[PDB]
This record gives C-alpha cells, sequence and structure tokens, in this order.
DNA sequence: GGGTGGGTGGGTGGGT
DNA sequence: GGGTGGGTGGGTGGGT
DNA sequence: GGGTGGGTGGGTGGGT
DNA sequence: GGGTGGGTGGGTGGGT
C-alpha cells in the first residue's frame, strides 16, 4: 500500500480496493 | 446470577449484592 | 453519536435515529 | 493452542497466557 | 429495549 | 448505574 | 477477514 | 496487538 497512508486510511485503502 | 431468578428478581439480586 | 450530545440528547439521537 | 479451542476460546487461551 | 424510566447511571451496554 | 425506572426491555449490557 | 472492530495494535499478518 | 473488536474473519497472521 501506498507509503503515505497512516492509520485507518491504511486499513481503508485495501476495503476501497 | 443464579438462573431460576426472572423479572425484577434478577435486577434485585445484584442490588441486594 | 454526535459528540456534541449530551444527556437526554444522547439517548433520543438513537431513539429519533 | 490446543486444537480443541474455538472460536473466542483460541484468541483466549493467548490472551490468559 | 423506550423516550411517560432519567440524563449527576453512561455512551465500547444497545438503539447499528 | 439504581432499585421510587421496570420486569412482556434483557440477562452475552453491568452490577460496591 | 471487515470497515459499525480501531488506527497510540501494525503494515514483514492479509486484503485469494 | 487486545480481550470493551469478534468468534460464521482464521488459527500457517501473532500472542506479555
Ligand atoms: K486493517
Ligand atoms: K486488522
Ligand atoms: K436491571
Ligand atoms: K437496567
Ligand atoms: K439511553
Ligand atoms: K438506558
Ligand atoms: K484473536
Ligand atoms: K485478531
Ligand atoms: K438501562
Ligand atoms: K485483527
Amino acid at each position: 500500500h501506498p507509503g503515505h497512508l497512516k492509520g485507518r486510511e491504511i486499513g481503508m485503502w485495501y476495503a476501497k480496493k
């Protein structure tokens, strides 16, 4: 996943797809 | 709480302690 | 529930939906 | 963990120790 | 669970 | 959380 | 695995 | 990683 993501946004990157 | 208790009995068992 | 709510307003937020 | 455990009891076997 | 049970009982207890 | 809040709201929601 | 489980639990645990 | 996140998400993902 993209390095900039933090927190919830890391998990949501995979969820959103 | 003991199983045989019902209704207000269940709450009051906790109340009484 | 929204953070600003207090007291009865918290409960009624759920109640009113 | 012991094979018999299921569900919540698997996670909690690690939590207890 | 409901709002006529109350809100200084609390909000990860549930309403989802 | 308390027991003048009620017990067909429930007990896996929690309880000096 | 899912996104109402949460993000100070972590991203080398995975997102078949 | 924690157990107040849930257990029909899984246990070869990891576990002071
Ligand atoms: K995640
Ligand atoms: K996760
Ligand atoms: K009660
Ligand atoms: K009660
Ligand atoms: K309420
Ligand atoms: K209540
Ligand atoms: K677990
Ligand atoms: K887990
Ligand atoms: K209550
Ligand atoms: K997890």
